């Protein structure tokens, strides 16, 4: 459940928060919104799996299988089963044009997946870009009844390390790991004025990732139904956004802040960007990929 | 409103945060449970104004002023104007035994003011812990039809700087001034396990002043309810914790973790604290007051 009547927290026995003593010395841990930035050492996971399991807390996981991404389907569920949400309700959501190449990948108790078949598109752009309009028309179909938050995910990735509860939150993006070091300026938005995800030079707090990004099913139906709704204009007015659904999706999170923002941890490349002194923990990376042969 | 669909917020022009930067190097600016910690430096106040008023908001101010504390509403009230809220719907809640005493305060635009006559306990440890009863009673009389937010306050206190959006959340407490750097061992929480409120020596996350608590009327009322019916079991067994209803909000907090902490800029005393580097901001402090003859 969400906003329902929570009961009180057990004793438990923990170090003390130390008032006098920053979390972080080296990173950015709030926003100037007031949303935490999700970095090892900002949380105690115990206190937080108490809070959402005392909440009966589900969550909902979508991914994207089409035409030969079917084949990071085995990977990715194995590892989710290691490391994402453990000890809690999950529902996984593979939409795939491909039903019978998911593979048979054994669940934890408390654990299941649902298969959803949908239209495979002729180019990669549209098939990134049409998770929109799935994950909303999906959003009444299944998810607001079934379960309490939703994550939505790139497939050709694997999980390392625990990705958990700390994430919760009404509406969440992740800091692209090309661009967390970055000028505002250098970010990759969309800067045509004819495109509904324009953010002008002077505009922007962070470069999201399109790979990751949740929250609420409240919310993010109102994010995935925006972003398909503005690429549905610029589609009528003959203009494709530079990083399709990414770009909507910075232009959402600029407008409608996000309520937690997760660090690079969360969505990271070693193969392009190493293991920085930044990054105590690599939780969600990217799978090895000759991008134009798999995409075509 | 709380919780109702958002409109997107306009285009603004203000500093890119800066992920590799610390935006506090001397303090915890988020516990373990992701709750943002506020101080100056951690929050554009821009930005919070645009969001909480695009949602309309209307923040509620509880305060005290029964016998001879009358005496203090005019200084609070005067400063309240200059700092508290301003820009956003106010309305204060003077609860007195004489309202014939409150003082005829000039206000802003937006601004209201409402006396609620209760009765006056002829013990001050009374006076002080009836608020929970007075204010959980009102939670149906008045708040939930009339306000967002209620903020709970002494009234021995005066304004100095902003008191903002910035606090606003569903739960909230505030770091008491005499023991953010303290270790949880030297709280004075009640150490009696014969009473309620009883918090043993190694549990503990801060030690929050019964000066300046708030949240949702929702929460607020769970608060106010849970620790008026403590204190009720107490009075039943005999014995009344060590401080009063600020004994109960702490065990209240323990069990139930606030979603923010206020940092002791908004609970302070000079005289007996001084300036200390660490606080940027002195927002709401103690009015001297020769406390045993005011009390009696
Ligand atoms: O034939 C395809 C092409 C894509 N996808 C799905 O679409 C996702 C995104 O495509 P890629 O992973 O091939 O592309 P990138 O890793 O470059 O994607 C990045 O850029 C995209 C926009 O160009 C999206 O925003 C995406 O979320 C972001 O991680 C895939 O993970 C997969 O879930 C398929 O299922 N089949
Ligand atoms: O005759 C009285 C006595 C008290 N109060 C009200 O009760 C509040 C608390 O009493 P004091 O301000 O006299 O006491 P302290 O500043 O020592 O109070 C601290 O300790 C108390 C418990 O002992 C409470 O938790 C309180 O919130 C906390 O700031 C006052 O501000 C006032 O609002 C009156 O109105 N009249
Ligand atoms: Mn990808
Ligand atoms: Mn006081």
């Amino acid at each position: 459940a969400i906003g329902e009547f929570m009961v009180s927290l057990p004793r438990m026995v923990y170090p003390q928060p130390k008032v006098l003593t920053p979390c972080r010395k080296d990173v950015l841990v709030v926003t100037p919104w007031l949303a935490p930035i999700v970095w090892e050492g900002t949380f105690n996971i115990d206190i937080l799996n108490e809070q959402f399991r005392l909440q009966n807390t589900t969550i909902g996981l979508t991914v994207f299988a089409i035409k030969k991404y079917v084949a990071f389907l085995k990977l990715f569920l194995e590892t989710a089963e290691k490391h994402f949400m453990v000890g809690h309700r999950v529902h996984y959501y593979v939409f795939t044009d491909q039903p019978a190449a998911v593979p048979r990948v054994t669940l934890g108790t408390g654990r299941q997946l649902s298969v959803l078949e949908v239209r495979a598109y002729k180019r990669w752009q549209d098939v990134s870009m049409r998770r929109m309009e799935m994950i909303s028309d999906f959003c009444e179909r299944r998810f607001l009844s079934e379960v309490d938050y939703l994550v939505c995910v790139d497939v050709d990735m694997e999980f390392r390390d625990h990705v958990g509860v700390e994430i919760l939150t009404p509406l969440f993006g992740t800091l692209h790991p090309g661009f967390y070091g970055s000028s505002r300026e250098a970010f990759t938005y969309e800067r045509r004025p004819q495109s509904q995800a324009y953010i002008p030079k002077d505009e922007g707090d962070f470069y999201y990732g399109g790979a990751f990004f949740g929250g609420s099913v409240q919310e993010v139906q109102r994010l995935t139904r925006a972003c398909h709704q503005a690429m549905m204009v610029d589609q009528a007015n003959g203009i494709e956004a530079v990083w399709h659904d990414e770009s909507h999706l910075n232009k959402y999170l600029l407008r409608h802040k996000p309520t937690k923002v997760l660090s690079p941890e969360y969505l990271w490349d070693q193969q392009l960007l190493g293991w920085p002194a930044v990054l105590r923990k690599l939780r969600f990376t990217a799978v090895p990929k000759n991008h134009q042969a798999v995409r075509n």
